[PDB]
């Protein structure tokens, strides 16, 4: 391709660690 753009922004717009915490519960639900 050309090159891309999936260095995920953050602080403006964009996606943190976010879906550690939430992955977390579900991991925990599942334990």
């Amino acid at each position: 391709s050309p090159p891309d753009y999936s260095a995920a922004p953050r602080g403006r717009f964009g996606i943190p660690f976010f879906p550690v915490h939430l992955k977390r519960l579900l991991i925990l639900l599942l334990l």
